[PDB]
Order: C-alpha cells, then structure tokens, then sequence
C-alpha cells in the first residue's frame, strides 16, 4: 500500500507501455502543450494481470477512503467496471449524460483513468452532483500532480487519490536506469511549470 | 442454456427496464422509424446480479461456439470487462479505432449489447479484420432478430449467438400478461418488415 504500490504499479505501468516518458524529445500532445510524459491507460486493457492488480488497488483505495461508497461511476468505463463487480455494487459512466442510474443520494465514487489538468475530473464529478448525487470522491489509476488540478479539485472540495503518481514514476523510472538525474530535473520542472518551455533546456 | 436461458434473460431484461415494449403506442427511434420496442441494455449496469448472469452468460456462449478465443473486443465495454475478467483474457475495445492491442493473427470475439440493422455489428468486425485479426464471431446480450441483420452478417461470413432475442421475449412478455396474443401479432408484423407501418394496425 501507499509508496509502495505506487512504485509497484509505476513500474508496471512502464513495463506494459502505458506511460511513456522522452523528457530529452519532448512529445506534442494534442493541445499542441509539449511534455516529457504521456500515459494512455487505455492499454492495461490488454494485460489481464496487471489491470487486476490495478483494480483491486483501486477497490483498496475506496475501501480505506470512501467505504460508504454506493455506485461506482466511471468516465475508466472498464476500470469502473472491474471495481464494481470485486465490490459487488452499481455501476454507471458518465460521457454529460449519466448512462446507468444514478440517483438523488446516493453516494458515488469517480473512477478516472488519469488526473492532468483537472477539467476532465470536474467535468464528471459536476454532472454527477448536478444529478443529486453525493460524489464521496474520485479514485484514479494515475496523476500528473499538476497544480492547475490540484487547485480545481480543491476548490470544488473534491476528494481525490491515486494508485501511483508522476513523483513516484519519476523515481522508479531512474531507479530502472530508464531516465538519469539530469532528466530528473527537467521532470521535475516540467510540473512545476508544465506550459513554461524553460524545462526543456532544464 | 439455449431456449431456457432465452427465456430467464428475457424476463430479467423486462423486469429490470432494459427493455421496454408498447407495440399499441409505437416508440420513435432515433432514425423516425416507429418500433414497438426499444433495448438500452446500458441498464444492466445498475443491477450487479443480473449484469453477473449476463457476463456468465456470454462467457458460456463462447466457451460453447467460441473455445480459441485469445481476446475479447467490446464496442458492451463494460460487458466486455466483465467476461474478459472471467476468461482472463486479454480485452480491446473498436470505437474505428481500436484502444487496446489488437494484432495480426489474433483469434477475437466481439461483444454486442444489441443486434439491430447489422450495421453497427459489421462496422466492430471489419475494423478487426482489418486489424489482421481472425474474428472468430459475436456474442451479443440481445437481438431484434431483424431479417436485415442476418444477411448483412451471414454476408460477411461472421457467426453471431445471441443470449436472448425479440421471439422468446416476445413469448415471456405474453407468459407475464404484458402482451396478449393482439400485440403479439403486431410484434410479428414489425419484425417481418420493420420500416413498413403495417404492423401498426396489424
Ligand atoms: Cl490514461
Ligand atoms: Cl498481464
Ligand atoms: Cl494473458
Ligand atoms: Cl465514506
Ligand atoms: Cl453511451
Ligand atoms: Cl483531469
Ligand atoms: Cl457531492
Ligand atoms: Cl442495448
Ligand atoms: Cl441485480
Ligand atoms: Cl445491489
Ligand atoms: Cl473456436
Ligand atoms: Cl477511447
Ligand atoms: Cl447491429
Ligand atoms: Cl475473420
């Protein structure tokens, strides 16, 4: 649990190819924003041991932070999936319509695959209070730590946790040799400042 | 299994909502065609039993036609997890991009919510045939059992099994005293020639 799941999935999460990381060739994302990272969770659908692993890490997360929990809401839609089935409750995803019940009061956790910016996040969090329900939260597979997210959920007063983090990644992606200390550093810069092009040349 | 299992879905499908019938007051689909029937199995995904039986219920149906399946493509993603999960099999999912490794060669079933026109039927397997994949077949939750559906798939050479389709729900409708044998007739009309308004007055 805690640090060290989060260096257990981070490393898992490189091994299968669901985060890449080029902080010396710094990838376009489709905003046109460049970054050392991206992460497409998408491709744990593919491995059926790792995407258990998750989900039952997920299912912990809720357990421990959000055990009142009701109805499980994805946005993810087979993450959320896997975690209602392991704790046998209702399920239903969110697009901003709500496909699947969700009802004045019942208490709802939001399972995201990724936390980056945060807009996303409370897109779906919003559709979900707008329909009456009480969202304990939002558990995720994997965040930035971007302060424009952090911030957003705060104000939103939005409970928000994930299994592993962008720290946690950094640091077992040199621990494997993958990326050295001056990349760390440019790592480092870029979510400090991930608009600012100055972590390029960090 | 087979005609029993037909018949216990069929009355699940009714008693949970996922499919409403009103053959005396035509729906309006989407398109404006009139049908006395609507499925929007995205409903199962509020009921963790019933979506359980129908996840075992597909993995039956696989186990049965489909026994060398290698991965499981949902378009349904949530169904798709779930029998994924249970067969531990690798899981994709076609929008027609495919999310989720799909390569050359590999042995796929597809996971339906509904067949319908075969459109959207055809649509999932041509993008994995594309893909290189061998597309072993189909497996859907439900099937209008439309006339147009069936050729356009035995056209395309795709076998197709269905969980539950519109003749035995048509008959549990009738068994529940939903229906009497005067819907039932329209019910027919509408499945012989869906976009002919006859069946109204049938
Ligand atoms: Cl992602
Ligand atoms: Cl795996
Ligand atoms: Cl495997
Ligand atoms: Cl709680
Ligand atoms: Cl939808
Ligand atoms: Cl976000
Ligand atoms: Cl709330
Ligand atoms: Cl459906
Ligand atoms: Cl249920
Ligand atoms: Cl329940
Ligand atoms: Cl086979
Ligand atoms: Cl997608
Ligand atoms: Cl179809
Ligand atoms: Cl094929």
């Amino acid at each position: 649990q805690s640090n060290a799941m989060k260096k257990e999935i981070a490393s898992h999460l490189l091994e299968i190819g669901a985060v890449f990381l080029q902080p010396n060739d710094p990838f376009t994302w489709s905003s046109g924003m460049k970054s050392p990272i991206y992460c497409d969770n998408r491709l744990t659908l593919s491995y059926p041991k790792v995407r258990q692993t998750i989900a039952a890490g997920l299912e912990e997360l809720i357990k421990e932070h959000f055990p009142t929990v009701e109805v499980i809401a994805g946005t993810g839609i087979a993450h959320a999936a896997w975690v209602s089935d392991r704790m046998d409750l209702p399920m239903c995803y969110v697009r901003n319509q709500i496909e699947g019940k969700a009802e004045k009061g019942q208490k709802v956790v939001v399972v995201e695959d990724l936390i980056s910016t945060g807009g996303s996040a409370i897109t779906c969090v919003e559709a979900l209070r707008e329909a009456g329900c009480e969202v304990l939260g939002i558990v995720s597979i994997f965040t930035y730590e971007l302060e424009a997210g952090k911030e957003k959920l705060e104000a939103a007063n939005v409970a928000s946790y994930s299994l592993s983090d962008y720290s946690a990644l950094t640091e077992v992606a040199a621990e494997k040799g993958i990326i050295g200390q001056a990349e760390t550093k440019k790592l480092q810069e870029w979510r400090k400042n991930p608009a600012d092009e100055a972590w390029i040349t960090a």
